[PDB]
């Protein structure tokens, strides 16, 4: 019941105990393990207390007043609260513990040695998707600080029938378009093929070429959503290049500087936000490996290759491979010429051992996922690929959620 | 309870019936997921009958007899002998049936689409170590063929009591030594100290330099084992050198050609076959990335790195992942140019995801660890990194177990 995870390349070995106190389903059993399903799977107010009791026991047991007359009454508060309204309302030190919690808890974030330090935005006076477009704009600017990132989560009104909800219909704040071809190929990026398509459908005026920032698709209250468009000053982009190879240049790549994740749902004491995008600085990997050579992404491996001279008619000449290694050698020299805040795999995965040990120490456990936080390139020779992890749901947490045109009932 | 896995690459689905037929424990609750753990966790004659009907019922359905006359005898059969001898012994062709099908079933092995191309050699009439040797030389022999790799097994015979035990004490029937050293630091392999050690113990004369084969330690019917060693002109091995930095040769590296895991345990019907050691052929991130590059195994990316003239002050100068690419390259290209087989991580994850399609069709599925069938390098440009997969136990299959010097009662 209070289980060891060893490190295969140190030998250490620490005690976790911090899985006690979770509650959600991880969807294996004793006979099945779905540790590499992707997605595996309205509230009343008996729900809504024991889950708001939990989350308050637990922030006041933070503050070190765990039991004290403030604890009591704000218990008794919410639990009004939930009578008088079938809901209730976060302070704002507790909606800034829940976020900062939130990302702390998220097993498949390789990041979390930074996790005390987010800058929440409260956003729950926002009414309307322009509302959203300005808050939205200044999330982007306050996270990009001229290169140097900053941490950030915008936090939208909670969701409250259900058939009002804030929703940010795009999956990142900032991503390239994605255009097919009449030939059937790709422009662009093919992920964003049908977002880019919902754009278009509500009025969107294509600039049909490759990296095209796309617009923002704000809904606000349950409305139907409208578009908007980043201030282009506000994108900062970092134009690729190699620091050995000058035609690298020519294959005209850049990578846009902030990753944001809008499509997510936080849940915080029973409460859920459905739309709270949050940013932090890329690890290089990301973009140099899953972004540019996915088979179903930009797949640039075949262009590298070509222009560094490779054997390519044999799959074991390891030309992807060696191809690959480039690519990220460049994404990272290219970020950090421009003062721009970026990670290797091997720092970040150093962090996070570091971290791990932080997190058994003074909290008993670190809930963590191995299938996402080994980094997709040259695994084994980081220290996370040896380190066993225990996977399990704390709360708060943040969850996905279905696409909102599939939720929608649209109106047009 | 009749579950899907999806391709994140091809978006193609399949659907998993075989999990219901799982009986073993995996380690996993709804609560918390081991996926990552490496080892998570004698018999009476109650429990032996129920595993023999059940692997006799699905041998007989396979060869197309079920429930035949043949069949119902044979069930009488067993359970009189099980009636009689509180065990009981396998005919030849249940023998290469559940071993073949133990390999099938083996979820962390990417090779898995030549399971029914397996020799066995059965070898439980074998009574003494010397017996042994010569069983392990002859599969030695016929698995290498001359470079011609060639799957086999050699099955010793099965546990009785439990005090009389067959077991390989090496954990491969060819290792090379690991010796430390006074000023703390190691020579050869340092996985195989405490082995190589205990070789001594028993009066190992060791010629203490790097790729040293280890003698056999061998045990048999329980009784202390005894050293004997593999005719050199049996042990083949491969130099490596790079088709490109001619410097290459100068690091002095070879690697033997056949992987031959000696110490896990198979089970078949309820029978437990403790020495069982079985080959097939390299993959060649095995030897090029974890023999190699582990930090605490051989650790070569120092001089890789140093003699390609590489930025090894800064950790985002990639440095480490570059030459770890070089140097699969070279344990590739020189196993093929002397007609060694081998496979390179590419060409075996295509055709583990193929295996995969055979097995969920006529099957209906295919028990699989992620964690381990994805490449210790460049996982993400291989399609196993896109592809979910269901761990499940099913038998016959091979099982861990402790190292024979933690549990002998030694009588020395
Ligand atoms: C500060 C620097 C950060 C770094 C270097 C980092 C690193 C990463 C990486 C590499 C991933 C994997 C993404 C993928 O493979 O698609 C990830 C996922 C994730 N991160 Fe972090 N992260 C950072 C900040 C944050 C913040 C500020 C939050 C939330 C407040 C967060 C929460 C998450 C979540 C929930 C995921 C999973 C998203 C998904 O399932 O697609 N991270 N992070
Ligand atoms: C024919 C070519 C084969 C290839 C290319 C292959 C490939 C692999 C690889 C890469 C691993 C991972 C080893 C590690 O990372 O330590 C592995 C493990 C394994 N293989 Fe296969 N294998 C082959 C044949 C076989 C055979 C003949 C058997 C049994 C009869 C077998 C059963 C297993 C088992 C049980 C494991 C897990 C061992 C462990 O947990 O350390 N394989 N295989
Ligand atoms: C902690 C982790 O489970 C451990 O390092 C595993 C990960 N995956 C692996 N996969 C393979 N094929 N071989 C290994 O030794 C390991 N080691
Ligand atoms: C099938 C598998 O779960 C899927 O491809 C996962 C594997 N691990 C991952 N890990 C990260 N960080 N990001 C991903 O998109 C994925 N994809
Ligand atoms: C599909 N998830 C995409 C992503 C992402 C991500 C998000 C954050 C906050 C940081 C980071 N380094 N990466
Ligand atoms: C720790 N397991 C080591 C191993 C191994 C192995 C075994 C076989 C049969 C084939 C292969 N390609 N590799
Ligand atoms: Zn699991």
């Amino acid at each position: 019941r209070f289980l060891k995870v060893k490190n295969w390349e140190t030998d250490v070995v620490l005690t976790d105990t911090l899985h006690l106190k979770s509650t959600l389903e991880t969807g294996c059993t004793e006979h099945i393990c779905m540790g590499s399903i992707m997605l595996p799977s309205v509230a009343t107010k008996d729900q809504l207390f024991p889950l708001a009791k939990e989350f308050l026991d637990q922030y006041y047991s933070s503050i070190k007043r765990f039991g004290s007359k403030a604890h009591m009454d704000r218990l008794e508060e919410v639990n009004k609260e939930i009578e008088s309204t079938s809901t209730y309302q976060l302070k704002d030190t507790e909606l800034i513990y829940g976020a900062k919690h939130a990302w702390r808890n998220a097993s498949r974030c390789v990041g979390r040695i930074q996790w005390s330090k987010l800058q929440v935005f409260d956003a729950r006076d926002c009414t309307t998707a322009h509302g959203m477009f300005n808050y939205i704009c200044n999330h982007v600017k306050y996270a990009t600080n001229k290169g140097n990132l900053r941490s950030a989560i915008t936090i939208f009104p909670q969701r409250t029938d259900g058939k009002h909800d804030f929703r940010v219909w795009n999956s990142q704040l900032i991503r390239y378009a994605g255009y097919k071809q009449p030939d059937g190929s790709t422009l662009g990026d093919p992920a964003n093929v049908q977002f880019t398509e919902i754009c278009i459908q509500q009025g969107w005026k294509a600039p049909r070429g490759r990296f095209d920032v796309l617009p923002l698709l704000l809904q606000a209250n349950g409305n139907d959503p409208e578009l908007f468009q980043i201030p282009p000053e506000l994108v900062l982009e970092v134009p690729i290049r190699h620091p050995k190879f000058d035609w690298f240049k020519d294959l005209g790549l850049k990578w846009y500087g902030l990753p944001a994740v809008s499509n997510m749902l936080l849940e915080i004491g029973g409460l859920e936000f459905s739309a709270c995008p949050f940013s932090g600085w890329y690890m290089g990997t990301e973009i140099g490996v899953r972004d540019y050579c996915d088979n179903s992404r930009y797949n640039i491996l075949e262009e590298v290759a070509k222009k560094m001279d490779l054997d390519m008619r044999k799959t074991s000449s390891l030309w992807k491979d060696q191809a690959l290694v480039e690519i990220n050698i460049a994404v990272l020299y290219s970020f950090q010429s421009d003062k721009v805040t970026i990670v290797d795999h091997h720092s970040a995965t150093e962090s996070f051992i570091k971290h791990m040990e932080n997190e058994y120490r003074c909290r008993g456990g670190c809930p963590a996922d191995w299938v996402w936080i080994v980094p997709p390139m040259s695994g084994s020779i980081t220290p996370v690929f040896h380190q066993e992890m225990l996977n399990y749901r704390l709360t708060p947490s943040f969850e996905y959620q279905p696409d909102p045109w599939n939720t929608h009932v649209w109106k047009l």
